[PDB]
């Protein structure tokens, strides 16, 4: 009523923007409605839900999510098509159950690539075409998969490659999260501007941002904004939450969070929010994943059947104190 608009308050600076699914538009179609001008899917665009059968394809609930965003003025971010996640085995056997070739899975991650990016063409202005590719662990730079097995390591070449063709006109992103600490960060740096290097057109990275109260540190995030524009992309912030619990903490039975846990995401959520203001010039948007603490994957994840309040509106869809710091920066 007399609340700010999430989106009205940083109109100078990016789009604020949600992931979310046809049930929790219905369910939290107003808070959308009031505060967000950017989309994406949290499950229904990536692979398993769009091919979940070689040639079967499920545009249904992609279809619903594009079309109220369209018809509501909000943009949408397309996510995710090449992933080591939620992709499903088909993809990478032959009908014997063995691993296809180099050349065949090519050929099917184009053609998945041409038929997803085709259908969204000027509703959806980006994709992130690569998830999560660089290794969470280790020295190696690349985590595993069945994608960089088969194909090589330059399959995430190919996979911009054919999304470029697909839709020319659309900002291609590398997505990925703990993207601010600094190992990760710079084989993050490293990989993209390999690419770059390479004339790829990879136009984005994408800062996953599922944060906790304490990590990274303020310092770490604005060396990882710092050292991502220098690289001459688009930064976009594309799943942020500010979990209640450290990675370490693996508790069970908090049925509420505590009046300091409140307090402290108010402070932690008024300081990121500063610092993006800050840097406005090279961030174009801002997603949660999620929009109020009725619906989010924290609740799961890492540790199944707990809850969590990671955003800026309450399971009633009220303003938190976190949202009274964000939007007065």
């Amino acid at each position: 009523s007399s609340l700010p608009s999430l989106r009205d308050v940083f109109a100078n600076d990016f789009r604020i923007g949600a992931a979310v699914n046809p049930v929790t538009i219905e369910m939290q179609k107003q808070l959308l409605i009031d505060h967000v001008n950017s989309i994406t899917a949290e499950n229904h665009m990536k692979f398993e839900h769009l091919q979940p059968e070689e040639g079967k394809f499920t545009f249904q609930e992609a279809d619903r999510i594009v079309d109220f965003a369209c018809s509501h003025r909000m943009a949408v971010r397309g996510h995710t098509l090449v992933w080591h996640n939620q992709t499903p085995d088909w993809v990478f056997q032959d009908g014997q159950g063995h691993f296809v070739s180099r050349d065949v899975l090519l050929e099917r991650m184009k053609c998945h690539i041409s038929t997803v990016v085709r259908r969204y063409k000027g509703k959806i202005y980006c994709w992130d075409v690569i998830n999560e590719a660089v290794a969470d662990e280790g020295n190696e730079l690349l985590r595993p998969s069945k994608w960089r097995q088969i194909i090589g390591d330059d399959f995430m070449e190919q996979a911009f490659l054919y999304a470029y063709e697909a839709d020319p006109d659309a900002l291609l992103f590398y997505n990925d999260y703990n993207e601010c600490f600094p190992e990760k960060r710079e084989k993050i740096f490293a990989l993209v501007k390999s690419l770059r290097d390479k004339g790829i057109p990879i136009h984005g990275i994408g800062m996953q941002a599922h944060w906790s109260l304490t990590r990274p540190s303020l310092d770490e995030i604005r060396a990882a904004i710092e050292r991502y524009a220098s690289l001459g992309v688009v930064l976009h912030i594309t799943g942020l939450d500010v979990s209640m619990f450290e990675f370490h903490d693996r508790r069970t039975d908090l049925a509420a969070p505590t009046s300091e846990m409140i307090e402290r995401q108010a402070e932690r959520y008024g300081q990121i929010f500063a610092l993006f203001k800050e840097y406005r010039d090279v961030i174009q948007s801002v997603t949660f994943w999620g929009i109020a603490d009725d619906h989010t994957w924290l609740d799961n994840f890492p540790v199944h059947g707990r809850k969590n309040w990671p955003l800026l509106f309450d399971e009633q869809h009220k303003p938190k104190p976190a949202f009274w710091r964000a939007v007065s920066v």
